[PDB]
RNA sequence: UGGAGUGUGCAAUGGUGUU
RNA sequence: CCAUUACACUCCA
């Protein structure tokens, strides 16, 4: 129960499309790579000066240890060589000096056989060695980590003015991926926020938005102090780099330091012969304790400093304006970047005998045919998705709900969301819903104004107690408010009442589209069915009872608190499959693995038996969030749990489980070779594009699928990896099943980027966050919904 | 908080020689 | 050990 099934076959269904994946062919030898561990004298050091130290070391020990040989360096504690150093395997101490004295230690750790990697790529070995991948990646990263500024898995460089005292930098993501019979170099383009190489005296003017310096409070000092504290600066009156720790209250004119107290102005006047044209401005507290103060005039901001401070609205907007590119642009500039590749003249790449193809990889894709969408009414219209999108016009819900009793709680200020607004909104909404097959019969039996979160619970309690058969409460909100979270908390977990929140700006002005989507959400929330997949147009999987599960875990920031990770698992409740039930669990901080999964799956199965009056003969389980290195872990526990949930349900019940992982967190971009295939303004690949060759895993069952229409930028094709399969799916059947499951998402009239169960799981998970706001098992009750909410699709 | 899509945040950066 | 760490575009009936 810990070995993923091999690729059963390749796919044939769909229309052929000629693509180009941003992968580049790598030719690697079968040599043994020698791995050494390093340790520098200052255990805490910037990863750049570590590289400088290492290269200085390699250069200054050419007659004793190194020579023609060039070792690649991880940046932390790992060094790699193509051939064994004349060191043996015992620790060796070497002194290195820099324009300071460093003492490094090198010791052999292991050997990295590329032959094993070759066997893995050929299928001789079922599993791929990780150390090989890591080593190769280090080799590829060495030089660009020296010539450029490494951030995560990307590299950045300068020459873009933003204007927030910061600049925008462009760069490229680079990783190494195993393929069939070969390794691939994955290059993609990216950008990030940096600090502009400025003189501090102008950085002040940018931060406070003074036009220049000629325009001469305490708050002005504080706001600058926040932005500058923690950054590095360089001396211009000699070179030497420091780190800003604070900003003065005493200007250089009236600041003193040791003993005879000399003023910074007078000190720079006597010692540094500087006029100091700005004697009145604050002084940069540098180092610590001991006074080391330097005025703004002599200080410049060092280049290459990344920003972490959350971006201003204008920063984000401007950056998107300066990053927004259609697929052909990204493609062309990636090609442009690999025109400058020249990996065959990079001495470190040459060292390990590696070659890289300077042209993008040609992969062949198949555009799957979209499923037919069935609607209800007496029209019984059948919608056909064109380019991943169909329409909600001249069509009625498959199963429309009659809203007989509903209320309106407006938490927006009465002045901004007036009565005429509410009345008109009601009229239009009732029209749209009437045409949608979800007739809102009468006027709202209740429509009042409220304010603050504290009014939520007493109000809803009044609504539920007073009005018989209350189905829905429409909640008008004045933008971002704690009122939303309170409304969801009370409505979903406390009282069990259906809820639709609406922004006031969407009430002030009517839009048939917005009202339509609103009606979708309302209909679903009230227990209705918007549409179903055409039963005739479905894979044979549905010939037997089958349940579809989705699962997702979200985590709090890594730095703090007992803040728990929350796991959500949803499951289909019909053989369409349209209706889903949700289960939530609070679990240990930062653990990407579902522990209570057995109980949750048990609950979902029990609900399935209560609904269909059948037992699922198959279990199609989509899970999102799990990365590669976690597979063996996840697949070990969760799978068992599922089986546990099957064996503890009844005595000999063991349905065929299909464990599939979904990820968008990758840089695999697919482009059109034929410009006539480019869809839309962004020129992305058509919805339904499937790739299962060339750039995929050499042994195991996985495939790329882009099931959505790309509106802006470059599409992110979802990657699917099959970790288990008792049902023994063929490639085509599973790809098609996934594609059609992408069409069962109720919140819109589109095919989304991932299957509906995973998406729902994400929604429920995100909802739990709102449920938690204002000891483990205490408010683990906070994420549990009401008895009248359990079986509902409350999660929008 | 009508919705989808894609951009940037995921813990990494940093303790340094005179003033 | 200590210091710092969700918004925004583009679209739609």
């Amino acid at each position: 129960a810990f070995k993923p099934p091999p690729r059963p076959d390749f796919g044939t269904s769909g229309r052929t499309i000629k693509l180009q994946a941003n992968f580049f062919e790598m030719d690697i030898p079968k040599i043994d790579i020698y791995h050494y561990e390093l340790d520098i004298k200052p255990e805490k050091c910037p990863r750049r000066v570590n590289r400088e130290i290492v290269e200085h070391m390699v250069q200054h020990f050419k007659t004793q240890i190194f020579g023609d040989r060039k070792p690649v360096f991880d940046g932390r504690k790992n060094l790699y060589t193509a051939m064994p150093l004349p060191i043996g395997r015992d620790k060796v101490e070497l002194e290195v000096t820099l324009p300071r004295i460093f003492k490094v230690s090198i010791k052999w750790v292991s050997c990295v056989s590329l032959q094993a990697l070759h066997d893995a790529l050929s299928g001789r070995l079922p599993s791929v060695p990780f150390e090989t991948i890591q080593a190769l990646d280090v080799v590829m990263r060495h030089l660009p980590s020296m010539r450029y500024t490494p951030v995560g898995r990307s590299f950045f460089t300068a020459s873009n003015p933003l204007g927030g005292g910061r600049e925008v930098w462009f760069g490229f993501h680079q990783s190494v991926r195993p393929s069939l019979w070969k390794m691939m170099l994955n290059i993609d383009v990216s950008a990030t926020a940096f600090y502009k190489a400025q003189p501090v005296i102008e950085f002040v003017c940018e931060v406070l938005d003074f036009k220049s310096i000629e325009e001469q409070t305490d708050s002005q000092r504080v706001k600058f102090t926040k932005e500058i504290k923690g950054l590095k600066v360089e001396i211009t009156h000699c070179k030497r780099k420091y780190r800003v720790c604070n900003v003065t209250r005493r200007p250089a004119s009236h600041q003193t330091f040791p003993t005879v107290e000399c003023t910074v102005a007078q000190y720079f006047k006597d010692r540094h012969k500087l006029v100091l044209r700005y004697p009145h401005l604050p002084c940069l507290q540098v180092g610590q304790q001991k006074h080391t103060y330097l005025p703004l005039e002599v200080c410049n901001i060092v280049a290459g400093q990344r920003c972490i401070k959350k971006l201003t609205d204008n920063q984000t907007s401007t950056m998107i304006r300066a990053t927004a590119r259609s697929a052909p642009d990204r493609q062309e500039e990636i090609s442009k970047l690999m025109r400058s590749a020249d990996f065959n003249t990079d001495p470190y790449v040459r060292e390990f005998g590696i070659m890289v193809k300077d042209e993008m990889t040609d992969v062949t894709g198949r555009v799957l045919q979209p499923p037919s969408i069935l609607y209800g009414g007496r029209n019984k219209a059948i919608a056909t998705p064109v380019q991943g999108v169909w329409d909600m016009r001249n069509k009625q819900f498959h199963t429309g709900i009659e809203i007989k009793v509903w209320a309106i709680a407006c938490f927006a200020p009465q002045r901004q969301c007036t009565e005429v607004h509410l009345k008109s909104f009601t009229e239009q909404l009732r029209k749209i819903s009437r045409d949608a097959g979800m007739p809102i019969q009468g006027q709202p039996c209740f429509c009042k104004y409220a304010q603050g979160a504290d009014s939520v619970e007493p109000m809803f309690r009044h609504l539920k107690n007073t009005y018989a058969g209350l189905q829905l409460v429409v909640v008008i909100l004045p933008g971002k408010t704690p009122v939303y979270a309170e409304v969801k908390r009370v409505g979903d977990t406390v009282l069990g009442m259906a809820t639709q929140c609406v922004q006031m700006k969407n009430v002030q002005r009517t839009t048939p589209q917005t009202l339509s989507n609103l009606c979708l959400k309302i209909n679903v929330k009230l227990g209705g069915v918007n549409n179903i997949l055409l039963p005739q147009g479905r894979p044979p999987v549905f010939q037997q009872p089958v349940i579809f599960l989705g699962a997702d875990v979200t985590h709090p920031p890594a730095g703090d608190g007992k803040k728990p990770s929350i796991a959500a698992v949803v499951g289909s409740m019909d053989a369409h499959p349209n209706r889903y039930c949700a289960t939530v669990r609070v679990q240990q901080h930062r653990q990407e693995i579902i522990q209570d999964l057995a109980a949750m799956v048990r609950e979902l199965l029990i609900q399935f038996y209560k609904s269909t009056r059948f037992k699922p003969t198959r279990i199609i389980f989509y899970r999102a969030g799990v990365s590669e290195g976690q597979f063996q872990q996840v697949l070990h526990h969760e799978l068992l749990a599922i089986r546990e949930a099957c064996i503890k349900l009844e005595k000999d019940y063991q349905p065929g489980i299909t464990f599939i992982v979904v990820q968008k967190r990758h840089h695999t971009r697919l482009f059109c070779t034929d410009k006539n295939e480019r869809v839309g303004k962004s020129g992305n690949i058509p919805a339904g594009t499937t790739v299962d060759t060339k750039i995929t895993h050499p042994t195991e069952f996985d495939f790329y699928l882009c099931s959505h229409a790309g509106i802006q930028g470059t599409s992110r094709p979802s990657h699917y990896h099959v970790l288990w399969d008792d049902n023994r799916f063929s490639s085509d059947e599973l790809q098609i099943l996934t594609y059609q499951l992408c069409h069962t998402y109720v919140r819109c009239t589109r095919s989304v980027s991932i299957p509906a169960p995973a998406y729902y799981a994400h929604l429920v998970a995100f909802r739990a966050r709102y449920h938690l706001v204002d000891d483990h098992q205490a408010l683990a009750k906070a994420v549990q919904v009401h008895q009248d909410t359990l079986r509902t699709m409350y999660f929008a």
